[PDB]
């Protein structure tokens, strides 16, 4: 009954894609993995090939979504940053006061599309300078940062924390705790 | 220059599949994701669809491998446990004194194929009783267990530790440390 849209572009970090999709489905969220380029399989940064559930064009017609999720991976985030379709989805989600979650270089697509300026954010350490160009955000080193409806995180190793923060935001702390225990997190 | 074979069956835990593949490729290992059933895309436990690099039939002809990796997921591990092809690959890897790595319900395929008896092993907590049927192994609660050439781990949340243990076994501690830092692990 909550719904998530995960936007999958060539060059996405596959761990940052699969960990949130899997954890959100464990939480009972209806997740649509949507291909930026169309319905065809997507070659991720480390050459894992993932078949999306739908094209982004089709998935948009089925919104709105409770969260829009942007994986990282530098080339994936670049492709999200260059997409007019992504711009329109994020602007509409911002406008309706829905959650936007981005991990690793993913938040640099928020910069590109002028989303969430004035928010505290984090990114992978190597993406800090790009994200901070112009001083439009306030930078954090927290592993997960949530400033209202903009949720960001740092890297593959923060992907479980990121996904469980999404789950808590949508489904509450009790569901997040229930989902977390079987994962054998430290 | 080291080589890994990852055997991907329907119902595999996608996080336990993708995290080791990605981390091992970061370490410079040549990884073949081989489909148990053939060359076609594989529907994982949480409905992520992954396109393998090759069928297992083809990938075997290209061995030997420095490690054979068995992801978890209960139905994935069941399919690995029922496969005569997997039996032959694991027996040959055992015989040549090559590493076998299995995570979560994955080690129950070792039981099925009578691999590594007498070793200390771990599994997901919910797979302990199945793994221990007959007392053929000695159970551990360590997050990663390595008893010589049998390497096991417990769940999605131990997948990074599992993958970095594989990297250390193949490529050494210095490479594992170099791969680990950009991941933003805690």
């Amino acid at each position: 009954s909550k719904r998530a849209l995960v936007i999958l572009a060539k060059g996405a970090e596959e761990m940052e894609t699969v960990i949130p999709v899997d954890v959100m489905r464990r939480a009972g969220i209806k997740v649509t993995v949507a291909g930026l380029a169309g319905k065809d399989p997507v070659q991720c940064s480390r050459d894992v090939v993932i078949c999306p559930d739908a094209s982004l064009e089709d998935a948009k017609k089925e919104g709105p979504y409770d969260v829009v999720v942007l994986p990282g991976g530098n080339l994936g985030a670049q492709n999200l940053s260059e997409s007019a379709a992504v711009k329109e989805i994020l602007k509409e989600q911002e406008n309706r006061k829905g959650l936007i979650a981005a991990i690793c270089a993913g938040p640099t697509a928020l910069l590109a599309h002028e989303i969430g300026f004035g928010s505290k954010v984090t990114t992978h350490p190597l993406a800090k300078d790009k994200m901070m160009n112009g001083g439009h955000y306030t930078y954090s080193e927290n592993r997960v940062e949530k400033d209202g409806l903009i949720l960001t995180s740092r890297g593959p190793g923060t992907s479980f924390e990121f996904a469980l923060a999404i789950v808590e935001a949508l489904n509450g702390k009790e569901v997040a705790a229930q989902v977390k225990a079987p994962l054998v997190l430290k």
